[PDB]
């Protein structure tokens, strides 16, 4: 059975000291967690998990679990990992990188630095993460109070209002973008009710 | 063949502990009922129907009924639903996970507690109930007189007529939003039809 | 068998003081003519939330008017000819003479609106756009208020509503701003 | 969308003409059929099914899907392709029954390449004229329209949805009569 | 088996003087290339109104130019390339060095038009439409006038014709009012 | 059932000697593999499979598998082909020519130069390298930001900036216009945005 999102562990004992520049090779974009070492383990006395990494990768075209396994092994040895699982929220699973997902933030794990996630091949992972349908109208309905309060005449002025206060209503401007789209139309009544509503005083 | 709005049943007996924690992964919105335990059953001399939950599943695109099947079997085991159903009045599917449903009222069953509901991933109820296409249509029409007897000239004059006097009509602005959309090439035409009759 | 679309008869007579309050109750639809004396009966359009029977409504009224009510409940084919019956100003009634009444006396419970129940066939929404353009060409309607102005008045004899160009242009708005474009510098010309 | 059926004078009351007419659809119906009953071309509102029809008419005065609208029209009077190698009976087209504004007209919509090639027409008229918008086009098809085989109902059709378009030609021919 | 495009040829000296006209008489759509003499012979591409065989061919024309005008149906693929190989200005002829012929000997029988045998692809659009753009940033056309007025003049050049521009805007009309803005407000600078 | 793209298998001792140019007349492009003779094969003793040439033939119109196998037959002879299959990945079905596929490598196949492969009426394998839906998504919020930072006015503004940087973003000419191709409404409005921003001063 096949799909595109993939997880999997690589151990540092197992993988040569060049393995970050020959998973970039593969050509597939991927995401590797900080060094997961300080894993709380559930065996007797021992402290910490094995030492492990955590990647995110997500197959070019619907590929197979084990042809991703062996894509790997013979890349970086027949003993680098064994176990890949397949990826169902590649949001979530991005977070779980560094253990602040809803899975894990429940289980107390040991939160890691963002900031030492590794992104092979240009992972974004805001390019993974479009929003339900439901969503979109509600955000659009935001933009409309959002021009309406702030008499914003233009696009230029909603972008320029998202980019400071943007977070308050939990807009970018990459995703006022998908939210827009399509309504556009809807969008110039609001634009033209702003200008010459402005253009009353 | 597919669909956005579905519905199945996990059982307790076959699902993992944090099966609730899991579902929440899939980042899909659900809602699931109360446990569903008294539902008197029709089997002879047992009382109630095995213990079961009922869960409200929303795909974020038009999928399948069976990618929906495999993608919580390989999520909760092989072995914990098996029965998925397209749900197709996203309203009434969620008043009947309380049993509080025109179909479920009228068969007597047994009635239970809303607070018991689980809503995963920001399920609100109030983001399915769309417009039947008609009400759109109906609306759309006084929203028409409505620019026409008050020669509103453009969406902020319609909206802060709105926001006054909008429960005499049944508008809000939220509401206007949802039933001009799409229509929009033909409101440009009422604010101009407004904005050119002012003018003279 | 089942339908949606009934109608029946309700007697003055046999039907309690708060009968038009009562009817609201049962949630459904419905449009009540106006007193039918100078034919004494009420004439009611029923319109079933789903599909049910011809006795499943007998009874739902009869349980609610009380039992000496009607007995008569005939399944309705053509809703808009049935509310045009109400007032006698149906095809059927008008080739029969029959009296005609005020249809400022119809009584709308629960939201009936005879429009949300006449839509019309593809063909006849070419064919009314086309009588929307050549109206728009005579007269230089300059823009949708000059047009629904218009239609206001004259409407009946091009066989327009308001509510029936806005069925109808919706979707070919573009044409339309062409229309309006036309007129407008048209009359730009004088 | 489209069915024919059969109607039978001996059962059918003697307002069926009257009673076919309430049901708000628009209907077709054959002269007398008796040198072989009534066929009926009856075209719903929306998609519906053969039985809602059959049940539709029962209890309406006491059913074939048709396939090309034009086709059963002309089969109404037996001047069709297959009706007249058939040799049959040929009827008069003046005892045709048109119930609630039925015109067999609104069914000749064009061959697709048809618009196009008129459309292709409309556009060299509306640049060689310098028409500068559809006031000033139809006005020209209202006198030399046989000439180029328009008429006003038919650039309608034809210029339907491509709307657009239209716009780049009616401001290319305003802008172009702009310049002196 | 059955197919719509045929070629065969005809031979001068066992076809009839009003051959040309007898042709006509068939209804079909026929082009019939200039006296391929220099290679006597004529090349012909015969479309059929519907679907039919190598052989129902064969003998429509045996007995329509006596029994000894042919004996070789081929069954066309590509019915541009075979209007093309009429004149010898095809892909397979050219490569094969073979004697081109004039154009102007072509006889269409029944109003053929190669054209309406020619449509394309949907990369070609895409393509096409590219060059549509450069043209208008080039020289600053205007609107669709000016752009017409323009493909009339130097339109092979780009291999436009007007019914060409018109079937691969199409659609892409939105596109356009951009590009025709930008035409017009760059001038006004 | 029907579709654009197809692969099927042409073998030498059953195809004319200017088979090569035979294709090229059916007027549709085609890609043709180089000559596949040293295919290892899973029949006992023989080395490598009977000698073949893969094709990769993309119709003009959505068409049939049988459609294509007897317009094949009826020109080249009704022994050279019998198996067409539908291509679903066209870029996949281009690599395998060369056996240089995500398929083909971890099978480990036999790798052709990539130099033999015949182009038949001017096939580029470009031309179908369309932008994932996402990518399209991507760039467009670039167009955005690139509107939006320089105050393009106009699509003539911003081609003319995507003549000289356009590499840097990643952008060419005949890109743009198959990224914004259908979000034009989305583009008047920043058009619009750019126009009344500069009009300001
Ligand atoms: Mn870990
Ligand atoms: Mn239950
Ligand atoms: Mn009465
Ligand atoms: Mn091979």
């Amino acid at each position: 059975e096949k799909a595109r999102y993939f997880t999997f562990l690589l151990y540092p004992e197992s993988i040569p000291s060049d393995w970050e520049l020959k998973l970039e090779t593969l050509g597939v974009p991927m995401a590797i967690s900080p060094l997961h070492d300080k894993d709380k383990s559930s065996i007797k006395g021992q402290k910490y998990k094995k030492a492990h990494y955590h990647v995110l990768y997500i197959a070019k075209n619907p590929v197979t679990a084990d042809s991703v396994r062996k894509k790997i092994k013979l890349l970086l040895g027949e003993k680098s990992l064994a176990m890949v699982q397949v990826v169902l929220n590649v949001e979530n699973m991005y977070l779980y990188l560094t253990h602040e997902s809803k899975d894990a933030i429940a289980k107390k794990k040991h939160v890691y630095d963002k900031a030492d996630i590794k992104l092979i091949n240009n992972f974004d992972i805001d390019r993974y993460v479009t929003l339900d349908v439901e969503e979109k109208t509600e955000l659009f309905n935001v933009v409309v109070s959002l021009i309406r309060a702030y008499t914003l005449q233009n696009i230029f002025d909603l972008y320029d209002f998202i980019d400071e206060n943007g977070e308050t209503y939990g807009l970018t401007i990459n995703l006022v973008n998908e939210v827009i789209a399509g309504k556009t139309g809807f969008m110039k009544l609001l634009f033209d009710g702003a200008y010459q509503r402005s253009k009353r005083g």
